RNA sequence: GGCAUCGUGCCUCGCAUUGCACUCCGCGGGGCGAUAAGUCCUGAAAAGGGAUGUC
């Protein structure tokens, strides 16, 4: 869909805890570029699913074509772009 | 430290869940101030932290 700074992340393994989780996704995802924050809950809306955002779009966009369906904590991640900007970057536009 | 109450969030099990958030809580059982986390609180920020009542 639309390019965003934020990348969504979903059917990952719920049953990885929190913290782990999203260092493992930093140090995952931080070859692609600059990562402003990473944004994960266990809640059961948002279990199985982080956003990642990037600094810049093109890290967002090479992180997704690269890192789309690899095997992750036994599950092959889904790589969409954010519907919406994270607030941490509207914030700035 | 103990009682009792409330904010905040974390871990764990069964069942359920593929879910687009930053305005944030699946149900049920268990364990929690703890250099964790926090959406709550202090501070102008760096940062730091449960709070109230009670013996
Ligand atoms: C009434 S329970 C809180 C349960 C929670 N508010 C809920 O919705 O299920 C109070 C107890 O939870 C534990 N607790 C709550 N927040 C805590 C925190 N941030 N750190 C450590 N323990 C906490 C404490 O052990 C306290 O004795």
């Amino acid at each position: 869909t639309r390019p965003n700074h934020t990348i969504y992340i979903n059917n990952l393994n719920e049953k990885i805890k929190k913290d782990e989780l999203k260092k493992s996704l930093h140090a995952i995802f931080s070859r692609f570029g600059q990562i402003l924050d990473i944004l994960v809950k266990r809640s059961l809306k948002m279990r199985g699913q982080a956003f990642v955002i990037f600094k810049e779009v093109s890290s967002a966009t090479n992180a997704l074509r690269s890192m789309q369906g690899f095997p992750f904590y036994d599950k092959p991640m889904r790589i969409q772009y954010a519907k919406t900007d994270s607030d941490i970057i509207a914030k700035m536009a």
